[PDB]
């Protein structure tokens, strides 16, 4: 899949995008890769923040669905007009499909002033598509109309604002992109990429919470989120324990809340005083789990003296495994088998003493009880 390796770009904190073409003749757009939503929606008007936009009037293969779509979400909104058109991915499989496209005609806090992308590719399932589950998501269209296998994988590698890179392998797995074995956790339900966390440790010390708290009201794998977001009660316990383990140095409460930065003399960041963080995920087998472990190199994010933000934050919408988790791992979205694979990423940032890890098997009882209903 060498043609697809390194097909993602971005700027730090502004997400990962892939090149796509829409319409005939082809119009090239940079599109945000989002496993946390399910619409293919593209800027369709000259918003001043956009480098380019979909000009439906220039496409011979454009079809109007004569229906609007309205998409408020927690940090913004977008609105638009539904249609279909032909779509390809230049650094993806050699195929062209007819996909649903939402031509974005009004928005608020959706486009980023300074980014290089113009649309969003929602890779999640129809159940959370707007306006309803009858709007077939892109990837469903791709799989139905071609012989592209029903799976994709992401290697997110991270870095005035640093450029980031990664790979979206569409229709398979590139084994060069990880070390060790893949370990799979079941997709609990096909809406978000919902998973179940069964145990949490900070430097091997169990938080000892009712595991339902870890997944209240859901836990998801989300390439469209930067932080590791945790339910409020879990965040409180996690920070208490991370404070304790790192107490060699003291920081203000605002650091832990993301309200301020911490800085060290360039090149002297004391990675060693910060603990590793492990999430045990439901495994493939009854009473079997595995654990994924990240380093402070994943959860202390550089802000451009070396200065960092604490990139674990609280959530009222459940655990969100964003870039802080995904940049440690090669992640396989094995839609065909309703499961998500994690393996140590060949590009993850680490040091001489510790590495991001994926380890198993472990015995964990009552894992089904950890899910919220
Ligand atoms: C209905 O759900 C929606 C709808 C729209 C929507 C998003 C979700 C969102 C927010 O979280 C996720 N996963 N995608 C989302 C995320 C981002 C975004 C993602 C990253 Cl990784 C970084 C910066 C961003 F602004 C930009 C736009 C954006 O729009």
């Amino acid at each position: 899949f060498v043609e697809m390796v390194d097909n993602l770009r971005g700027k730090s904190g502004q997400g990962y995008y892939v090149e796509m073409t829409v319409g005939s003749p082809p119009q090239t757009l940079n599109i945000l890769v989002d496993t946390g939503s399910s619409n293919f929606a593209v800027g369709a008007a000259p918003h001043p923040f956009l480098h380019r936009y979909y000009q439906r009037q220039l496409s011979s293969t454009y079809r109007d669905l004569r229906k609007g779509v309205y998409v408020p979400y927690t940090q913004g909104k977008w609105e638009g007009e539904l249609g279909t058109d032909l779509v390809s991915i230049p650094h993806g499989p050699n195929v062209t499909v007819r996909a649903n496209i939402a031509a974005i005609t009004e928005s608020d806090k959706f486009f980023i002033n300074g980014s290089n992308w113009e649309g969003i590719l929602g890779l999640a399932y129809a159940e959370i598509a707007r306006p309803d589950d009858s709007l077939e998501p892109f990837f469903d269209s791709l799989v139905k109309q071609t012989h592209v296998p029903n799976l994709f994988s992401l290697q997110l590698c991270g870095a005035v604002l640093a450029s980031v890179g990664g790979s979206m392998i569409i229709g398979g797995i590139d084994h060069s992109l990880y070390t060790g074995s893949l370990w799979y956790t079941p997709i609990r339900r096909e809406w978000y990429y919902e998973v179940i966390i069964v145990r949490v440790e900070i430097n091997g010390q169990d938080l000892k919470m009712d595991c339902k708290e870890y997944n209240y009201d859901k836990s998801i794998v989300d390439s469209g989120t930067t932080n590791l977001r945790l339910p409020k009660k879990v965040f409180e316990a996690a920070v208490k324990s991370i404070k304790a383990a790192s107490s060699t140095e003291k920081f203000p409460d605002g650091f832990w809340l993301g309200e301020q930065l911490v800085c060290w003399q360039a090149g002297t960041t004391p990675w060693n005083i910060f603990p590793v963080i492990s999430l045990y995920l439901m495994g493939e087998v009854t009473n079997q789990s595995f654990r994924i472990t990240i380093l402070p190199q994943q959860y202390l994010r550089p802000v451009e003296d070396d200065c960092y933000k604490f990139a674990i934050s609280q959530s009222s919408t459940g655990t969100v495994m964003g870039a802080v988790i995904m940049e440690g791992f090669y992640v396989v979205f094995d839609r065909a088998r309703k499961r998500i694979g994690f393996a140590v990423s060949a590009c993850h940032v680490h040091d001489e003493f510790r590495t991001a890890a994926v380890e198993g098997p472990f015995v964990t009882l009552d894992m089904e009880d950890c899910g919220y209903n």
